[PDB]
């Protein structure tokens, strides 16, 4: 089997992407944030504290003939941006782009933090990291991909995120028409539960490529590119008027600036992030200062290849017995 679903930016900055997911019988379609940096599939629901729901579409398990309560089970997650959610657990039938998993754990939110409430466009998350990060207790549950794997034509999914445009998540096949040139594959460590790999270096604009190992994670659920302070300083030093602002919370630059591209290494191959992808717009409405899309990872404890980087590539998440990552230009 295979599946193919379109993923759509939630706003004009590509802050996140939502993908329609069919849950239950008859189908309830919710727009979820596919997150390769976490491993829980959780949804706003009929159980979510009413005051914490503001415009989201909710899953109502009592209206699904295939929903089953996982007796005694609970879940609780905290994300890197400080947001969080928690609740109880159902299994139900879940379909993505035509691919169906029966008995998928669907984590029903009883409580969500303010940033989730305040985002009316995201109805929940669908985790695509390794199932070792799943937060269900007492017994951890498998991700959608883990459950689907044995049914898939090939044990892979691909992320093809758009710049200011829709893109695609495919399951079980590689669309050879979706990229230019060849896919370069690189090793993955699952030791921390992430799609963790080592970039071979970087270049700033037309500068010569610097060969240096940068360990990080491929994370579709993170908006920006977070890299070591050395690398980030080298980038913003090439932008007139750019500076790190502790009050704003990162590098800012004159909105009138022309941003250089940023290149990262995948083995001997290279992915070029155009300068425009690095512009995340005015720091506040009407400001002539803009927020940068490449920021320091110092204090995160990990480098994150988020959407700014991934949307410049066609990305293969190869869940074979020994997982790998593949990157192509497009």
């Amino acid at each position: 089997s295979t599946g193919s679903a379109t993923t759509t930016p939630i706003d004009s900055l590509d802050d996140a992407y939502i993908t329609p997911v069919q849950i239950g019988t008859p189908a309830q379609t919710l727009n979820l944030d596919f997150d390769t940096g976490s491993s829980d599939l959780w949804v706003f629901s009929s159980e979510t504290t009413a005051s914490e729901v503001d415009g989201q579409t909710i899953y109502t398990p009592s209206k699904s003939t295939t929903a089953k309560l996982l007796s005694g089970a609970t879940w609780s997650i905290s994300y890197g941006d400080g947001s969080s959610s928690s609740g109880d657990v159902y299994t139900d039938t879940v379909s993505v782009g035509g691919l169906t998993v029966t008995g998928q754990a669907v984590e029903s939110a009883k409580k969500v933090s303010s940033s989730f409430t305040e985002d009316s466009t995201i109805d929940g998350l669908l985790g695509l990291a390794f199932s070792t990060l799943n937060t269900v207790s007492p017994t951890q549950q498998k991700t959608f991909f883990d459950n689907a794997k044995a049914s898939l034509d090939s044990p892979v999914f691909t992320a093809d995120l758009g710049y200011h445009a829709p893109g695609t998540y495919n399951f079980g096949f590689i669309d050879t028409t979706a990229y230019t040139g060849s896919i370069t594959y690189t090793a993955v460590s699952t030791k921390q539960g992430f799609w963790e790999w080592t970039s071979t270096g970087y270049a700033v604009g037309s500068g010569t490529f610097k060969s240096t190992s940068i360990d990080g994670i491929a994370d579709t659920g993170t908006t920006l590119l977070y890299l070591p302070a050395t690398v980030v300083s080298a980038y913003w030093a090439q932008v007139s008027g750019a500076k790190s602002s502790s009050s704003v919370g990162g590098y800012v630059f004159p909105c009138s600036a022309t941003l250089p591209s940023f290149t990262f290494g995948v083995g001997s191959a290279r992915i070029v992030i155009p300068g425009d992808y690095i512009d995340f717009g005015p720091i506040s409405t009407g400001s002539s200062s803009c927020f940068g899309g490449i920021q320091s990872s110092a204090g995160i404890g990990i480098n994150i290849f988020g959407d700014v980087a991934l949307k410049a590539a066609f990305v293969v998440f190869n869940g074979a017995t020994t997982p790998t990552l593949g990157f192509a230009s497009k």
